[PDB]
């Protein structure tokens, strides 16, 4: 008794697609007999659990075709997004689709179908197709010039449903109005599965290029590699943050290639007892060997190959890893098969799968930067941009600037929640709203992301508030010094590379606490015209595996790898103290990392290391001397006019001037109050404001008078003396 | 009711000769019945997780044949390289394999079969064989008149749904041509497993023969010891750094020796249920006793048999070690059983497990010598085709001498990376180039070696901007003496050896700050070729009771493992406080650990120490003693002719001579300057020049004139008199 397989395997149809064989997917005649299916008859082909698609049953050769294999012309696989290795469910159809009266025909790129190709050849393809559902493609179509490939998609067909993903219509010549259209997708109401192509993967062009090379080299041309007697780089591994296009990159690799896509599912490949896990792995790799070229995907390989050094690993992990070691290192030198693995983090995968010959090639998928978010946002925003009509591309930069932490996944969730808030905006404006009349808006998008948890954390990007050289409080002497000395060496970069001389290394920005110290570095991050970076004091300084001597190296590597940078070292004096008999901290590592990084082989073409301090006498002597820091200047608390404009800056939502006391009046009233202490006076006044009216009021002069009492003179002569004592040393050769 | 085994134990036939029993697998009657494998019918037997071998089933004697065992001939086992004790599946094949048309036969020995044997012999062998598959070896066939015996191999088989490891074919006398060949292995098309052999192991010759002796006598000649009234040595332990080839030895021992082969793959036996790990060990040793002779392998013994006295070893480790101890020497007997184990940490193995009677022998497997590395490289490169282009001896000998501290895994990685480099160069030439002819040229090996790191050196991070002797201005005396120390003793080894003289193995470079002290160490590092470990003064002054001495000892351990190597102790004055009043530092014992490591009860052969101090008399007389720091070199300030060379080096990208800037005047007027101050002079003149312009202003003598006005002489006459005084009491006749 012949046994009918439950699931059939999609595979190419060596016959051409231009013929009458569009929906005549050849089926093994034994299956045709065993399922009461007549030749040239319609039957439903579809993935498990999905709505069916219509194919015409045609008998194939018994010997050539194995029983399971079902061959589809490449026109119908694109209907239901049938990629190779997709298990099917053959069933017998019962209703013959009616003929067609109108068909709207699309194109890939919007090319004028009238101008490029004849109507006769298009009609020939369509008629010979016989039955047309919305969603196929007619490929490799020769044009009038003979050198252009334009593909005929079909947007819709109308005649003047259940368990069918789309209802076809039997295209017949004579009255079918073939009205060509610029739409690049099938009819939207049915929503036939959209391919996840390369143009939906934005933000990882370099990484996708590396992945493409790693897939092509073992997949298409392993023979010429194998002549050398050492196995190809079959094993590729993807790792990085657990939100950045990992499974999506695997899915696009599945879609684009024409290589038989197998899949090593994590949980479902394993049944029970013995000889089931190894049986599954053997069978799947053997099938990937029979049908070539093939890709073997292992998404989240960690869930089945932990280190065996953790209590998680049991018998099953030992089975999976042993079988994979036996297989992946055994096959080769002729098989056109690649194994691609991805993981949230790779470091917990058994090394036996990581040695060369096993997964040894790597693709690093990294956090998207501020400039990286633009492509993600715009391409994500494409699916309905015709109904956005709001972008104009400028809000996208703002979003990218304010989404430090989002990993692309959260950006897509932001799109989802924005669409929700647009639906609810339509409902709130009018209960019986028409959503299609709505264009999404940035205000409701803001009302949207104000209710999502952003991401894991922010690593190389900070708030970086907008500060300008046009607003920094007075101190035109400070301004002129910092310009002359930190922008000139950042201008002369090639002229140092030629003439062979290293560039000045950095400035230390002497000054008492609470000044514009780093708030000027905020302008460096806003209006310098040069990208910025910082570590706000002893974050990296702490004693951890990746902080003792590693995080400094990573920070410098990111900064140097970028365009010129003004890397910042807030309170370097407190970070690494003198440690020469006075204030001996226990780190001993971070200063060594800085010493080995700043002075060494690295290029550091576009890099200047700025730092900040309020107790400069505590800096390690290895920094003051030229070689690590060789520029040195002093920042003072704001002068009377700088204090005028800092007083202006403190207020952001108060009307003291017109109602109360002029801000201009306060300019000289504030003496001994540092840039972060005039803030203290203003904030004490603001807290006192909510004590008199308690709901809504201006402030009083006496509020600022109480600010004067409650906060004594901040900038006292002690710091003047301590500085000038240190400055007679720093300023002079002593 | 009868329960068929889930996995089956391989075993040999009692009959060693060739007949109609050859391709027959003797399976138990009940198992035959339960899979319905009717006697005489075809069945497939193959390791779990691999493709099967077709074998024709017979019955075993139901009372003396164990249920688990299938017995297979050496001919069949040669196909899949099935070692005795391998766990086989057994599955019915409802098939009749195809007839043969042309069968190819070869011989391991490569001798002409027409000359050695009569074709009727081969015809009879094949006819009786019943089945033909590529990969079969018919061993011990006698030559003409019994001259010798030859092994004959079925290299290929051709005929003009199950899946098999080798194609099954049938021999039908006369109608299938027995075509001879000289290929000593089966056709490479088939991916047949290829036996690993001792010829693939490099070096370790004496260790290999020790393994041969301790494997052969206990298993294959015990009555010799029973005759001599002594017990057999039932234990071998292999210890040595990782990557030296310990598992390779175990696999070759498994595949070469004719014995029941069992493996405890450390964590593979472990279970979370109370007594199951111990029960796995008992079953393994009882199986070894049952089928004799038997070899039991334990790779990483330390993973399952820890010290049993240390803190983390609780009751579970105690019970597992007790099981191992009692199964090796207890109230039970051993039999013809030998246990072979491997470990990277011999002292972490339980001390009572290494006593004679258990692991009697400890065959050390250490890092390779230059001869050993040459052997490994020749055997690795013998695996390739005639695309090597590395002269079998010369180029490989250069690569072997240039590899210092390599262990053997890294050498295989180097060969694979060389293949990678050659083929990426091929891709960079053109994508469609005929790669196979892209011989790996020695420069490809060089490009590969710069991208690999010796096993003993992954953790030795260095920035090391590739300093060369010519960078050091002058100092010809120091250069000559450092050539004496580092280079010559290896480039003239036989001369020193024949004179009975070991070259001095310590030097102290002392002199004012900013001379060529550290730069000469870096020049040695990046010109001597040998490894180079670096240390600094206060980086190894942890504040715990014994953590600094541990740093010293770890450094010297790595230096020994990576010898030839330099250890450069910059700021050796930090490591040498007397603490009696001279350098009254903390109560640390770093000096003593350094003293004992340099010259103690252990010898420290092969390492050379270079120490640099700018305060030479603050060093202990014991450390300056010959045998610790033999030669004391005074690296003083550069004289005029060295200054001129410095200026020529750094100013070459200036157009000084085209501008009339006479370097003679600069050299003469920079008298008594520190050489670092000469470099500073030129770099500061460059700053001055490129401060007037953002474009390239060629330096001018007046910018140098400005420079001279600021750079103070860092070397006072006091320092010079001090160092010249130390250069009289020590390292001088006085
Ligand atoms: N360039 C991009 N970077 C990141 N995500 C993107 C990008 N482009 C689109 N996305 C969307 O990101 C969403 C989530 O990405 P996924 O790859 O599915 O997450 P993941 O890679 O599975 O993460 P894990 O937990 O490490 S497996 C998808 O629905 C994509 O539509
Ligand atoms: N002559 C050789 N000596 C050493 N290794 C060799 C040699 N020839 C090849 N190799 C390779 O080097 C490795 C030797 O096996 P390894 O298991 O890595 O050594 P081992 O680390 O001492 O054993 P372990 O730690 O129990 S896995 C393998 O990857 C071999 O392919
Ligand atoms: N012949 C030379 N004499 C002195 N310095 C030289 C010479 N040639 C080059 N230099 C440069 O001068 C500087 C001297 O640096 P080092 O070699 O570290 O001197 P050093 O005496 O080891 O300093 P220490 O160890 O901190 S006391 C480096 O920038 C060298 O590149």
């Amino acid at each position: 008794k012949f046994k009918l397989p439950a699931e059939f395997i999609t595979r190419p149809h060596p016959s051409k697609d231009h013929g009458k064989e569009t929906c005549t997917a050849y089926i093994h005649p034994n299956v045709l007999s065993s399922l009461e299916i007549n030749p040239g008859s319609f039957c439903t082909v579809g993935k498990i659990g999905e709505n069916g698609i219509l194919v015409i049953a045609r008998a194939g050769d018994e010997e050539v075709h194995p029983v399971n294999v079902i061959t589809l012309s490449t026109t119908i696989r694109s209907v239901g997004n049938l990629i190779l290795g997709d298990r099917l469910e053959l069933k017998k159809a019962q209703v013959q689709p009616p003929y067609a009266t109108k068909v709207t025909v699309g194109s890939l790129q919007g090319y004028n179908i009238l101008e490029c190709m004849e109507e006769k050849v298009i009609q020939k393809l369509l008629d010979d197709s016989g039955v047309i559902m919305p969603g196929m493609i007619f490929q490799n179509l020769k044009t009038k010039a003979g050198d252009e490939s334009i593909d005929v998609v079909i947007t819709d067909a109308s005649d003047d449903n259940l368990f069918y993903l789309s209802p076809p219509f039997i295209f017949r010549k004579g009255s079918t109005h073939i009205t060509f259209s610029k739409e690049t997708q099938a009819n939207r109401k049915y929503n036939l599965p959209e391919p996840l192509s390369y143009a939906a993967v934005g933000g990882l062009d370099k990484e996708i290029e590396s992945l493409k090379s790693a897939i092509e080299i073992p997949l298409h041309q392993p023979t010429l590699f194998s002549s050398f007697g050492v196995s190809p780089p079959r094993g590729i591994l993807l790792h990085g943050p657990p939100g950045t296009g990992k499974t999506m990159l695997l899915r696009v690799v599945a879609n684009t290639s024409n290589a038989h896509v197998l899949t090593i599912n994590g949980p479902s490949i394993v049944s029970k007892y013995l000889g089931e896990t190894e049986a599954a792995l053997r069978d799947i790799f053997n099938e990937a060997r029979k049908y070539q070229p093939s890709i073997i995907f292992i998404d989240e390989i960690d869930s089945i190959a932990p280190n065996r050094a953790n209590d998680d690993s049991g018998e099953v992990e030992s089975r999976v890893v042993a079988t994979l070691l036996t297989l992946m290192d055994g096959m080769g030198a002729a098989g056109k098969v690649v194994v691609i693995a991805a993981t949230n983090r790779p470091n917990s995968v058994d090394p036996a799968l990581r040695r060369p010959g096993r997964f040894d090639q790597e693709v690093e998928i990294g956090i998207p930067d501020v400039d990286a978010r633009f492509d993600i946002l715009t391409k994500q925003f494409s699916r309905m941009s015709s109904d956005r009509h709001v972008l104009d591309s400028e809000a996208i930069k703002y979003i990218a600037s304010k989404t430090h932490g989002y990993v692309g996944a959260d950006l897509t969730a932001l799109c989802r929640e924005s669409v929700m808030k647009t639906i609810q905006r339509g409902l709130g404006t009018d209960a019986n709203i028409d959503k299609f009349s709505l264009k999404v808006t940035l205000k409701d998008v803001e009302s949207a992301m104000v209710d999502i948890r952003p991401s894991a954390m922010r690593e190389i990007f900070l708030e970086m508030p907008k500060v300008y050289w046009s607003d920094i409080g007075g101190q035109e002497e400070l301004k002129t010094k910092m310009k002359e000395m930190i922008q000139l060496p950042l201008e002369a970069s090639e002229t140092f590379a030629r003439l062979g001389i290293s560039a000045p290394k950095g400035v230390l920005l002497y000054g008492p606490p609470g000044c514009s110290k780093t708030l000027t570095a905020k302008a460096l991050a806003t209006e310098s015209g040069i990208n910025f970076l910082a570590v706000k004091g002893p974050e990296i300084f702490n004693k951890y595996v990746g902080e003792s001597e590693r995080a400094i190296r990573e920070i410098f590597r990111k900064a140097r790898s970028a365009a010129p940078s003004i890397i910042f070292f807030d309170e370097i004096d407190a970070l690494s103290p003198d440690r020469d008999g006075s204030s001996t901290s226990a780190a001993n590592h971070v200063l060594t990392s800085l010493l080995n990084e700043i002075d060494g082989v690295e290029e550091l073409k576009g890099v200047v290391i700025v730092a900040a301090t309020n107790r400069p006498d505590e800096i390690d002597a290895a920094l003051l001397r030229p070689g690590r820091l060789d520029r040195h200047i002093y920042v003072g608390p704001p002068d009377v006019n700088a204090r005028l404009e800092i007083l202006k800056k403190c207020t952001k939502k108060f009307n003291t001037e017109e109602s109360g006391v002029d801000l201009h009046e306060l300019a000289d009233r504030t003496e001994g109050y540092s840039g972060a202490e005039v803030v203290l006076l203003c904030q004490e006044a603001g807290l006192a404001a909510i004590m008199e009216d308690l709901d809504v009021a201006k402030v009083e002069l006496r509020h600022f008078e109480k600010a004067f009492k409650g906060i004594a003179r901040g900038i006292t002569p002690e710091m003047l003396s301590y500085y000038e004592e240190f400055a007679l040393r720093s300023g002079s050769s002593s």
